[PDB]
């Protein structure tokens, strides 16, 4: 991106519901982004299922994910959620985001394959130690808001080192909400609980395909609760209302 | 395609709105169809701006449409609805239906090309007589709402005459409606309102990929007064919802 600024003036939806975090938020066309925190728009965090990105893009890269219309079938075996239990598209295995499916994934690649591909992506602090499935998760890899902005904008524009079919590929399994005005593509990423002293992670990411415009998003706070989960949407969503970009 | 059967279950979704037309549903693949109306599904109208599909992908191939991401830039004169005076993007022409947008590459795409990428296609009657701009809207071309669904399942399948790539572009330019257990690619068309004795068409055409499974579908009608077009996607939609596809 070209520049960042901060504008406090987001923190009213911060601030209402007792949330520490940040939003950043950048226009395409002026490479402008703003944030209600500077500091903490470089922090660097777990992106949890945020890394589901990069990771359905390496899969197919690779070849380990064979096409746009790959079936992960469920094994039968009893998964850790319920949602998870069953045949999933990849996006499907994106939405709901099926740790087994993209840890299967992961394996698949293996470590040198998938630290080339962080590399090449320049996706955080590309460190990929915890285990080749867990590193995202409960291990070792850590990224900024601002540096996911930048990977979904080099996303966006098939600037990444993988085929510009495998980036569309990936694209359209991130739509998640078509107005006739709009299109959202987005991903959600949630570390879990943590403690009250060490907070989990929540994140949403992603961008906003908006008339000509595009707007590039990172949203991230501290969760102690899993039922402050949804606020990870609403207050971003909010933001974007009233900077007139969704809503619509 | 393969096969078509008569589902009358849903005539009660036409008749309850005094609607002549015809929906075609196929799951998973164009091998056996469901329709209310075998003799209407293979029926040839006019597209209209369900042209847009081919339209936009021969656009791609051939060129004329640079990439993706191209801006259709708004030259300030006068079109025919407002909110096709602005710069749209790919999926911004589509969704608004921007007539003018797709006459200029018509143009560019030129007759020849034109009728070699319908062929291609197998896209109905592939017949482009009425001038290269307006064909589709009050000439000689004519499809049907079966051979909609093959040439969908043809772009979903990546199955048509076209890069992968291109392919993919005009897939998700077509996207209408995500949720999270399903996907909606969509486009409609309407011809005009004719008369009373020879009424125009409209048009909802597209799939839903739900879960693992994907539905094709196509819906026509007859029509003669414009307070009835939210019908072409009601219609449907509610024949849709009833088979719990969406």
């Amino acid at each position: 991106m070209g520049s960042i600024t901060e504008n406090t003036s987001w923190n009213k939806e911060f601030s209402a519901e007792a949330v520490n975090g940040v939003f950043v938020l950048c226009k395409s066309s002026s490479k402008s982004c703003a944030t209600n925190d500077l500091a903490r728009a470089s922090k660097e965090y777990l992106p949890a299922s945020t890394f589901k990105i990069p990771n359905a893009i390496i899969g197919l890269e690779t070849g380990v994910i064979k096409n746009e219309h790959q079936v992960f079938k469920w094994d039968g075996k009893p998964r850790a959620m319920k949602q998870w239990e069953r045949d999933l598209t990849l996006r499907g295995a994106i939405q709901v985001s099926a740790v087994p499916v993209f840890q299967q994934i992961a394996r698949e690649v293996g470590e040198v394959r998938m630290q080339k591909y962080l590399k090449k992506f320049s996706y955080g602090n590309q460190n990929i130690s915890g285990g080749i499935d867990k590193f995202h998760l409960e291990g070792q890899l850590r990224i900024s808001a601002v540096n996911q902005v930048e990977f979904l904008e080099s996303l966006y524009l098939n600037k990444l080192s993988a085929s510009k079919e495998n980036q569309l590929i990936v694209k359209e399994a991130l739509v998640t909400e078509a107005a006739p005005e709009y299109l959202v593509h987005s991903k959600t990423g949630f570390s879990g609980v943590g403690t009250e002293s060490n907070p989990g992670v929540a994140w949403w990411v992603g961008w906003v395909e908006k008339e000509t415009e595009v707007y590039f998003f990172a949203f991230n706070m501290d969760i102690d609760n899993e039922s402050k989960l949804p606020l990870r949407k609403s207050i971003p969503t909010k933001i974007m209302e009233s900077e007139g970009i969704i809503g619509g």
